[PDB]
């Protein structure tokens, strides 16, 4: 008899997905790390040469975290002493190695505790941030030019984001944007002076006698936000004698009237930059297009080149206004925007014209624009077979919009329904990455005639291993609620028998623009629950879910904790009526927004769920950050949306937990969803005399991701679900 | 069939013990509250009158928390706006009511947020502490005189204790002492400038958007301690001089050589005060006896009147050096000290002679000196029947020490074996308070002839109620280990049958000078466990326990987490040897020091215990306060006792927890045993992959005493014990 996929298999990563992570360095070559050696591959033929031997740094004296080869291939940036900060931020030490003279550069080294470093896009200039100030190195062995002098820990951030911009706006620590050929360096400056601090204890190793208090400028909903300024510096006119002059680009008048954000920076040409600004009430955004004036050294943003993007039904963009993709001359661009039917499609803009022309249309959405040439635009969409949870690459002929070709749809329809893509420098080649429903498949293609050059990685080794395991299956289907189709997935146990009743676990996210029903192949906790424990693990995309148009997405506008909560209950009610589901054994679980929805469901008094687990849940919107919360909720003021902020808490539902078994888990050092959120849930449950199970994770953050805490949490949750379902 | 004593009976306090709380106002009268009316009783005859009708403050506008009548009976101090701080400290608002005029005083009111207030011992002067400075009011309606100007929040404390002195030294917030007739006001000043702060989050009501960080000067083991100064001011000079001088009394040279504490303040006469000082290495203490010098206005402490108290085997006193009881003329005093055999007995001293005379002796101990007259000294001891867990009142003739009468031993020997006493102002009457083994019994007696005047409260109403309940019984006995008697108690289920095997729960304290085997009657969680669940709840007093001499008490000197832990394991083995214990169902639990011992036992690898519960445990001695920890452990330095501090942590035993079921509980706002202590236990368990159960209590302190949290904790623990013992 063959083995099942066990909890130890998941926790010890027994069955590994192989990847093929390449780095394009030109229109024809890519870098690939093989056996700690870095190889260069020719895309046309697939032949390679060793670029950097793994032994080169055997005598380095430090464990190298990562490497970054300069665009010209002359230098390599060596990252070490990595110290994680938030989701994207970290500090590290850096050394530069000259690849031509085969030596480490010992002169004018990048300092220790560097916050961010990046090569220019061409050549080998460097820009780095240290102690919140920007520095530029024209040559790796030469002294740095100090760009900013205002940097102050937790107050002034130059060229790096503060907590909320890192997490919610840029999904990055960097706030530096080099011009295409590296002449200019654009940067944002954030000012957190009046932003309140979240404070929490950090216990550290047992040797620390007194716990430390961590203090982070973090704006909760309605609190004072950071302010932002934007600048551009010419790196070709830097002096060792004079301080660098940064030219400020001010936000338009429509933004300066009140609180606002900088939400996108995209260079158009060597002398043209586009910026998008968003109002704090996130349903109005403005793009400025700014040109360098050689005679005055100034950057001018013509009012005739402004582009307004607004929404009457919700917020702008999926999580923020989309990025423009400019043509070679920068006189026009392509951008995904919500059409008049509420579906996100590609619109073609002229820099000086208000009206844009939609180039795609239909009841499906463009996910992202991937590459642009003079003849074609390449994009990913969920058009294929009307499956919102599938993704394919398409190209559209720019001279005739009726000519749309799917490039990935028919490559392997049974194995591959979810693709991402990586194009070479001028789109001569593309790597397709299939992530499901079958095992991931990486292939290389040439754009001229869409030739399928070669298979890069097909996971045939994992396929051989999985043949000896009783693996679960995945069913992707839909239910109809008020004439609308809503999709769900079920992770089904091996040898699934529709005549038998299985316990069911509802795995929830259900936040705005979420998608939990898709064609992706995953090896996770749900795999173990289905394979070993014979539990069906279901997920449902109801109102507020993404990639299906604004009628669905904006259904929860100004109303979090309403329809998306009701829809998870309705899906389980419908699944409970299916002949293969044991209605006495339905559970629910989620992390983050999914933890909030799980808690709201468990306190709804529906009677559908026996038990559930919330991990690091939001419990009250006033506790969460301004950028994410206000995007959907507006402001917690009597004149705006305070009543709904007050009616959407988990704490108000405490009495309804009397009829369920609840497990509440939270890391004590969570800088994102503060431990406070779960501390208020437990206090509300104690106040009404409801018993429940709890677990805190000392010094773990939102990820509960340390090796030992990851193993402990899944072990604890597994015991809980098994007890709930009467499983030995 | 009679009902059992259920968990709801305990939690809802259905079966209530009646008390008889009187307040002596003179040598022959006491105040007592009946139906919210304050009555005044004549002790000789038992007749009463309404002192203050319950209607008096109906139109006050605030709920009155407490009251204090001035010694002269002219005024009443009304306490309201009570806001609890630590174990003893709190702030409140106060109004004074003129009893003669039957009018509330509206001018020169005691300010809001007053920290401490006390009448003088005679008349009606008041001393109070506000914003860490001392003030004196000669008359209730007249302006205050400011005594100190140095008070500073968390830094300088005048007339009030800091955290550590409140908790570990004085067991009181007050640090002021009026002279017997109120002429002088003595006070201590604490300086916490360099004392490190414990910091923790306080979440508050759900309306609070950002958690507050509570910061308290708290010296952990070996950290910088507060410093102390002592002053005496002449309150009779206040209305005559602009700024009356506070005369400092400095500590002796033997104390000034290093860190020290002020540990006792006792006035001897109108012009003589005694002070006891203790070295930071708590095995050396010095008493100074200081006289007012009328010519110089200074206080002088003659070296011929200095008394040294030291210990070669342990620390000085049970928890601190004992207080002296002076004869009327202040030329001699009585004090409890450890004799040559290590038993605490009453010693009689002349103020200027170094050798004292023991007036009691034997293999038993004096617990406290209760009253002293010109002819007799009254004390409580555990002499009766050689039972260390019993307490009786004795009277010794000062002109003939062979004449010792037991005043309470034979009053009701079956019902009453644990007494406390309350004497009238000049010891003319005494109230005896019997607390077990039967129901509490309160009686009044005349000192002139030792006759019983009347029964004040016999708990007959509760006795009638308990007749219809299947109550557990209590066994108090001893086991002989290494030729030493060690006492234990067992709460036995109703209809206890020694031919049956019962599950056993070991209820642990086991700290130095602890006593868990006694004759007190209690209605608590153990009552429910034995009555409803048929669990034997046992407690054992092993090495380190109190009231049995220093050979037992000092056995754990410099070695906490050793013999007292081993002795609890041995006790459970000895209980199994008795034949009525199911060896497969032995559990252990404790709170505070008991929580540390429970955790050390569960991590010992003994195999004796199936499960256990630790509530707010100490986990590492370096995390606990200096005064308590260092008393037994010395300093955590390589030269002193660091090796043992490092060897006695719970965390080092984590791997052994794989053999047991553990439940760890802690209040997040515990200022005493910091949440840090359990946060370090959980992290060590996660690190070795041990599954366990946990529960935090938001904003609860060391007592987990709010009505809702108290009910929640005992409910949670009851489910855990029942699950461990396979009880439905
Ligand atoms: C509070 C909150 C929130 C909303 N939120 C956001 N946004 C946009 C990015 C910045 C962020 N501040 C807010 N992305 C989110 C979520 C979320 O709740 N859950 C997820 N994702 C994306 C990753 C996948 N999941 C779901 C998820 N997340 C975790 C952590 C899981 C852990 C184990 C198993 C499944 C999991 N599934
Ligand atoms: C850490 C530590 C410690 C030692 N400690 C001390 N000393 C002297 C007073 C100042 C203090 N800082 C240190 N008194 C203590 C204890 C203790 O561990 N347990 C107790 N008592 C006295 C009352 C009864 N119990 C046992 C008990 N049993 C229950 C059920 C409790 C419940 C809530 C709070 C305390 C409890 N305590
Ligand atoms: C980064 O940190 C290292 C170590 O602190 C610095 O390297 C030298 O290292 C030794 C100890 O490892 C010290 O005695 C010296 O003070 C260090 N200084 C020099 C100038 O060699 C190193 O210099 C730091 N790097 C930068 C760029 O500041
Ligand atoms: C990158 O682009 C910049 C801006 O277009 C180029 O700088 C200009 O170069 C021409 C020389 O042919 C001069 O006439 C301009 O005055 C320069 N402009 C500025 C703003 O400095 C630059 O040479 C390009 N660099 C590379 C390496 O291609
Ligand atoms: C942006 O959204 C806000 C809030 O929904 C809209 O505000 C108007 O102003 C207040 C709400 O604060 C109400 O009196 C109106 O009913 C709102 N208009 C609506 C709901 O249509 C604001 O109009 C929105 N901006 C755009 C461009 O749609
Ligand atoms: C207890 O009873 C005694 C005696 O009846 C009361 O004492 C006083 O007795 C004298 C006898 O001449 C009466 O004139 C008074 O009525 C009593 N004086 C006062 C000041 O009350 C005594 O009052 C009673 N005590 C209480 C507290 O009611
Ligand atoms: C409380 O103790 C602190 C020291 O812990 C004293 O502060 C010092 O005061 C002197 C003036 O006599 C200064 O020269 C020092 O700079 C201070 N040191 C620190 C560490 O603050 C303080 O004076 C004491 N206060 C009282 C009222 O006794
Ligand atoms: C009362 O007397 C005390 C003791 O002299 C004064 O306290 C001094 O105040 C001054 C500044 O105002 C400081 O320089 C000294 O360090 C203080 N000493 C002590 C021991 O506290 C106090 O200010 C006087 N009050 C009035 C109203 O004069
Ligand atoms: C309380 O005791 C104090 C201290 O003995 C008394 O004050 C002294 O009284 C004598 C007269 O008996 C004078 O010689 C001294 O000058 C006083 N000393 C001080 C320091 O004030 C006081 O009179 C007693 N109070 C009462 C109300 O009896
Ligand atoms: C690949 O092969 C071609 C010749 O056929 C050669 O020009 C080139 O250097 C090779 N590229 C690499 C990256 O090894
Ligand atoms: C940051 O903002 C504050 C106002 O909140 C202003 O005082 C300060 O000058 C700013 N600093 C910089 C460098 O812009
Ligand atoms: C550059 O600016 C900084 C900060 O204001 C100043 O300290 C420094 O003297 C300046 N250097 C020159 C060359 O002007
Ligand atoms: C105490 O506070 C109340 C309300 O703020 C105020 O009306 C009253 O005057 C205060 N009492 C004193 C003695 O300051
Ligand atoms: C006090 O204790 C310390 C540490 O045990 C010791 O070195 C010193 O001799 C002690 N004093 C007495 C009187 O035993
Ligand atoms: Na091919």
């Amino acid at each position: 008899t063959r083995k099942t996929y066990t909890l130890t298999d998941y926790l010890k990563n027994t069955y590994r997905l192989k990847l093929y992570s390449l780095r394009w360095i030109s229109d024809h070559e890519y870098l690939y790390k093989q056996e700690n050696n870095i190889l260069v591959f020719n895309a046309e033929y697939g032949n390679s040469s060793v670029f950097l031997e793994n032994s080169t740094f055997d005598e380095f004296g430090h464990s190298i975290n990562d490497y970054s080869i300069s665009p010209d291939g002359q230098f390599i940036l060596l990252e070490y002493n990595y110290v994680k900060q938030w989701r994207h931020s970290y500090t590290a030490s850096y050394d530069i190695y000259d690849l031509n003279k085969r030596q480490l550069i010992t002169e004018e080294r990048i300092p220790n505790n560097t916050q961010w470093v990046t090569w220019s896009p061409v050549g080998h200039k460097l820009a780095y941030v240290w102690n919140n100030d920007i520095y530029v190195k024209i040559e790796p062995n030469l002294p740095s030019y100090r760009i900013t002098w205002t940097g102050k820990e937790d107050i002034i951030y130059n060229g790096i984001t503060d907590w909320v911009y890192e997490e919610e706006v840029f999904s990055a620590y960097s706030a530096l944007w080099w011009s295409p050929n590296g002449t200019f360096l654009a940067y944002a400056q954030f000012n957190d002076t009046e932003v309140p601090l979240i404070e929490y204890s950090f216990y550290s190793d047992e040797s620390l006698q007194y716990p430390k208090t961590v203090r982070v400028p973090y704006p909760k909903a309605g609190a004072v936000n950071p302010t932002v300024k934007f600048f551009v510096v010419n790196t070709d006119s830097l002096s060792s004698v004079t301080n660098a002059t940064s030219i400020q680009i001010t936000a338009p008048a429509s933004m300066l009237i009140g609180d606002h954000y900088l939400c996108d920076v995209t260079w158009a040409t060597q002398e043209r930059i586009s910026l998008q600004w968003l109002r704090r009430i996130q349903n109005y955004s403005v793009m400025d297009i700014c040109d360098y004036d050689e005679s005055s050294g100034r950057w001018n943003c013509l009012v005739a080149r402004q582009h307004i993007e607004m929404s009457t039904t919700g917020w702008v963009g999926r999580f923020r206004p989309s990025e423009p993709h400019f043509t070679l001359d920068g006189n026009s661009f392509y951008k995904i925007i919500s059409n008049e039917e509420g579906y996100r499609h590609i619109c073609y803009f002229q820099i000086d014209k208000k009206d844009c022309t939609f180039i795609t249309k239909g009841t499906w959405e463009v996910i992202g624009i991937e590459a642009l040439t003079s003849d074609y635009l390449y994009y990913i969409s969920n058009e294929y077979k009307g499956m919102p949870g599938g993704r394919n690459l398409y190209k559209i002929q720019l001279s005739d919009y009726t000519k749309v070709t799917c490039l990935s749809c028919e490559l392997n329809p049974e194995r591959c329904q979810y693709y991402s893509v990586s194009f070479s420098k001028e789109a001569k080649y593309y790597q397709l990455r299939c992530s499901g429903p079958g095992l991931p498949l990486y292939t290389l293609h040439s754009s001229v005639n869409d030739k399928g050059l070669r298979v890069l990685e097909d996971n045939s080794a994992l396929d051989k291993m999985l043949q000896n395991v009783q693996m679960p299956s995945k069913k992707l289907d839909f239910i109809i609620l008020n004439e609308t189709k809503f999709w769900y997935q079920m992770i089904l146990p091996p040898h699934f028998d529709k005549s038998k009743k299985y316990p069911l676990l509802l795995d929830v996210y259900a936040g705005p623009c979420s998608q939990k029903a898709d064609t992706v192949f995953r090896l996770n906790w749900a795999t173990y629950l289905a394979s070993t424990e014979n539990i069906i693990v279901a997920s449902f995309d109801g109102r507020g879910s993404g990639y299906q148009g604004d009628k669905i997405m904006h259904a929860i506008n100004r109303r979090l904790g309403t329809f998306e909560v009701e829809d998870q209950i309705e899906a389980a009610r419908q699944f409970s009526k299916m002949g293969f589901v044991d209605n006495k054994r339905i559970a629910i679980w989620g992390w983050s927004y999914g933890g909030y929805v799980t808690s709201m469901v468990l306190g709804s008094g529906s009677g559908v769920f026996k038990c559930g687990i919330a991990v690091a849940p939001v419990s009250r919107w006033e506790y969460y950050d301004s950028v994410y919360t206000e995007r959907y909720m507006g402001l917690p003021t009597p004149e705006d949306n305070l009543d709904h902020y007050r009616n959407s808490t988990v704490m108000s539902r405490a009495e309804n937990f009397k009829q369920v078994e609840y497990l509440l888990i939270h890391g004590t050092a969570d800088d994102n969803v503060h431990f406070q959120q779960s501390a208020q849930i437990s206090k509300a449950l104690v106040d009404v005399g409801v018993d429940f199970q709890a677990m805190w994770y000392t010094d773990e953050d939102h990820g509960i991701a340390s090796s030992t805490a990851h193993q402990h949490i899944y072990t604890h949750m597994s015991h809980f679900i098994k007890q709930c379902f009467s499983l030995p």
